[PDB]
Parts: structure tokens; sequence; C-alpha cells
């Protein structure tokens, strides 16, 4: 009913504006099952979600570069310039609590989709006509990571449990994104 | 030097889904006496510190115009009840009870009203400033003007000219509060349907 | 290692208006090899996690009553009082995102007292000399909640994972509340 | 009506664990002019809404008298290093640069410190107010008053009384940012081998 594979598929697929987020969109899509959730609760588990699943993604795809931020757009943010437009600790926590232990553990795509799914499927989003639902697609889902993990990571027992125990340093890093972080500064259009 | 007549024309010149107008800000900064003989980084550091603020107190005093509610820049009026189902009902209201109310219960005028803008422009305070000396003083020479006016314009009112830098206080209140976003068109259009 | 017998004793042995949080020394010196860590992370680990540990504490106690929250000096507060001090958001995500879901899967004290101690050591908080001891500790904290899950609970496959998607939202709830919750005053200005 | 002589009193009056401490503050208010003429509930309303700005604004102004640190109702002389450590050094910086340096420079006196305090206290945009227009005719008697007292006692400084307002905005910001975390603090001396 879950299956890691079109979890895999979905990841794969999505690999001034905007806009971009139209890819996130086409992300959960392909995720089993949330298209057939109600339009209205589609709407809530994105919105709500939004940006826990792109600090996730963009930490992930940080897993293959230097000491910053590999952003959506193939713009490359190092230290200096985060320290520059005032979020430097924010930045420092990106890479010391999530790209840091990500590339510490050798996180895959498979796993990382399932943790942004089970991020996704929020049944405490607020709005929900039906949450019971949304939790019983969170409950699939990471039965589907812990028998993945079991199966590919089998001399790795506390695997499953290191993966979900990122995701308090990510709702939190995303509280502290919303109230700060992500960013165009350079601007530049000096008019005079 | 510092003559109420230019920034009285500050704003006239200006009076006048992305549409962002910082352009209509930088035009009426420029306007300002003295404004642009600062270095240029350091008039970049004015803008960014005063946008806010100054769009705040622009479209405050447009709203008096009307009788309840506020107009905004591309002509959108917004309604109590349009920002308390949209979860920013309070700062709304104080923005009508602390700025719209106020505003007109002293009949502000647009010379009054850019001097103000013109003061919050002017703020030495500024994170980042090379000289803050130069600012300080621009901003001395904004309400010494502002308060002769006042004489001027209304010689029966005594504390007029206190009673509008005390209003300064509540925009700065309500400015950094405003930073829960009050941009007042949130997304929602979906598809949502494809392939 | 990390006996969960010992992690249940830390509970139970803690079993106008100042002080007296007192408690969470004691029950985090009562939890296995804590008191081993430097004094320096002790006390790092303590400050860092006592918003969130008081939390977990203060919606377990509040599991058997009404629709409220009971505060270990009996203060029992109801939605009504929360939400008329303007905290009634707060207040609700306690209540549905932590309480009413620890009364369904009937959550027990040995299982409350390894999510605080997985909370408590936390290699993620800022002045560690050794996050990786802290790391290991968690470790071993989370390896024998899952052992005591599927030795108590066998037909509830998991409970495990479900007791840890409750730290997020405790996460959440514990920042949320540091824009100001307490034991509530008062007014009372002579 | 509004003397600069019963304000200055009432700075004066009370200048003179775990507390608070702050029965300073309500003592303070009871002495200026007329503010026991209002109802207690907006009396009530009137503190819990300034506190923050007139603590800030006492210890901004005892704190002229100190080198660079700032100096507390007790004698606590907090510096830039125990601050900075605190997590509060960004707001501290703010506190010496906007309000006690400036304070410095101007020699800003306490009959003015008195009266800004006095107009902090007599908020008329105050949330709850029952007679909000009594509250801002007392705040209008406060500006009238150090308008006044600063001809008299600057005449060389034209523009002293508008230097005067226009510290308030900095005093409101700081305040806001003081009331999600400054004051507290702050252990370490919790360590038990107990």
């Amino acid at each position: 009913d879950m299956p890691v594979e079109r979890i895999l598929e979905a990841e794969l697929a999505v690999e001034a504006a905007d806009k971009q987020l139209f890819t996130l969109v086409e992300w959960a899509k392909r995720i089993p099952h949330f298209s057939d959730l109600t339009l209205e609760d589609q709407v809530i588990l994105l919105r709500a979600g939004w940006n826990e699943l792109l600090i996730a993604s963009f930490s992930h795809r940080s897993v293959s570069v230097q000491d910053g931020i590999l952003l959506a757009t193939g713009l490359h943010v190092h230290r200096s310039s985060a320290h520059s437009a005032g979020v430097g600790s924010i930045f420092d926590r990106v890479l010391t609590e999530l790209v840091s232990k990500m590339k510490d553990m050798q996180m895959d795509k498979s796993e990382l989709g399932c943790l942004r799914a089970i991020v996704l499927f929020n049944p405490d989003a607020k709005g929900l006509s039906n949450p019971s639902e949304v939790e019983t697609l969170r409950e699939k889902v990471y039965a589907t990571l812990e028998a993945y993990t079991k199966q590919k990571y089998p001399e790795q027992p506390g695997r499953f449990a290191k993966l979900l125990l990122r995701l308090p340093a990510l709702r939190s890093i995303g509280l502290k994104c919303l109230e700060h972080l992500f960013f165009f500064k350079l601007i530049g259009d000096t008019p005079i």
C-alpha cells in the first residue's frame, strides 16, 4: 500500500521568482495516496510542510558539496554570504544538525523521501477534516522506512531511530527559518 | 537648507503579482533635500532600515481619505474582516486606532507627513552607517523645519509639534509587528491537477 | 548500560510562587551515566532541555483529568482560563498534540522517562565539549525504549516510532512556549 | 497641574531571591501628578504596558554615572562580557549606543528623564483603557512642562525638546527586544555534587 519504490520515484522525478514550489506539488502528487486526499487537506499539508520539506531537500543536496548550502536553482551559498545577510547562526544549524548528520550516516534518497513523506503526512496540521487518514498514511511510510532500513542496513539496528531523530531538529530549524532565513539580499537594484 | 516646500514636493511627486514599490520609495528619497549627497552605501542602509515604517506611514495617511479600512498603493482597499479572517486583525486594528484615527483627528497634512517620513528616513541609529553624524544632523534639520512650519501654519496649536513626534514610537512599534509578514495577498491558487 | 528499571526509578522518585523545579536536577541525577558527564555539560543539557522536560512531564501528569493541565503543585488549569489569558493557541497544542496522544496510546511512566532521557541527552546542544558521548547515551536510551516497547506491547509494532514522533511536536511546543506561559499572574499590583 | 518639581520628586523618592524590587515603579507612579486620579483598572493597564520601557529608561540613565556597563537598582554592574555570554549581547549594544551614550552626550538630566518616563507612563494607545482621552491630556501636560523646562534650563539648545522625544522610538523598540528575553539571568552555579 506504500511502496519504497514509489517514494524513491517521487524524489528522482523532481531531481522573483518564484515559483518552483511547483516542484513540491509535483513531488507530493507522486507520493502514494496523497492525491486521493481532499483538495483542501492537500493544500493544508503543503502549506504546513513546505518549509521543512525544502530544508530537508536542500540539506540533502548539500551532502555532495563543500562547506555551505547547494540551493534549488543551482546556487551554491557559502557561510560568509549567510553571516552577511544576518542569518549565520541558522545556516550553522543547517550545516551541523542536518547537513553534517546526513553526510556522516550516508543517508540515501529513499530515506530522504520517506522522512519528507512523514513530514508531509502530518496529522497535527490544523484544519484537517480527517486527521486519522493522514495519521494512517504517516504510519505506512514509517513502516516502509523501518523495513527498508532493516533490509539495506542490516548491521545498523539504530538507523531507523537515527533517521526519525533528525525530525525534531528539522522542525526547530524550520520555525527559525520562517522567523528569519532564505534570501536575495543581493538587491542591489540601485536606482540612483 | 531643509525647506518644507521641497519635502512637500517629494510627497506630491510620488502622490502619485510581485509589484512591490521600492521605485516610488527611492523616487521619494531622492527628492528629499541632502539625501543623495550621502555615501551611496549609507542611503541603502537608510532605505532598508526605514522601508517598512515609511510604507506604513504612507498608507495610513492616504487611509484618512476613507470611511473605514486601509488603502494600499495598488488601489487595494482592505477592511477589518478581510484581516481578521486572514489572522492579522490585531495589527490591522492597531494601524487604525494608533495611526489612521490620529492623523485624521489632527487633520495632519502632506508637509507634516513628509517631515515625519523624512525623520524616520534620517535615522542615526541605523546599523552600519559610516557617518551617523551626517544623518543625525539632517534629522535635526527636518524637525527644526517641521517645528517652524507648525508655528507658521497652526499658531493656535502649541503642542502640535510634540503631538506629531509622539506618533513615531507607535509607528516603530507597528513596523516591527508588521514583520509578521502583513502581505495581504497570500497565494493559494493551485493546480494541483496534471501529470 | 541503560536499564529501563533505573529510568523508571528516576520517574518514580520525583513524583506568590517561586523555585521548586529542583525535581529536574533530582530526576537527571538518577538517569544512568548523566552524572558521569562533565559538570559544565550537565548544566548545558539541563538548560537546553528544562522547557521540553517540564512540558513532557506535566502533559503526562494531565492524562487523567477533564480537558486541562495539572502542575505538580496541584495547580490545575482548564482550557477556558488559558484562552482567556491569550495563550489558548499553545495550550490547545499541548492538549491535542501531547496530552490526548499520551492518553490514547496509554503512554506509561517508563516510556515517558525514556522520552525525557532522549530529550535530556541532546548532542545538538550548543557548547558541548563532547556531543559524541551525549550521542552514545542517546543511542543507549532509545535502544532500551525500543526493546521495552517490543517486550510489553508486542501487538503494536509501530509504538516505538509513534513515541519518537511526539518529539518534533514537543520541540515545536517548547519553542512556542518561550513566547511565554508560566504559573499565571495575576496583576494584584497593590 | 503638572509641575517638573513634582515629577523630579517622584524620581528621587524611589531612587531613594528574587525581587522585584519593582515596588519602586508603583511608588514612582503614585507620585506622578494625577496618576492616582485615574480608575484603578486604568492604573494597572498603564503600568503593565509601560513597565519594561520605564525600567530600561531608569537603568539607562543610572548608567550615565558609570564608565560603560549597566548599573541596576541594587548595585549589579553588568558588563558587556557577562551579557555577551547570557545570549543578550546585541541588545546590550543597543542599550549602550541608542540610549546610554546619547544620554551621556546630551547630559540628559533627572527632570528630563522623569518627564520622558511620565510620557511613557501616560500611553493613550494602551490596550483596554476606559478613558483614553484623559490619559492623552495627562501626557500633553507632561510634554508642555518638559518643553517649558527645556527652554528655561537650556537656552542655547533650541532642538533639545525634540531630541528627548526622539529617543522614545528607540526605547519602544529596545523595550520589545527586552520583553522577549533580557533582564533575566543567569546561573551556572546550580551544578550539584549534592
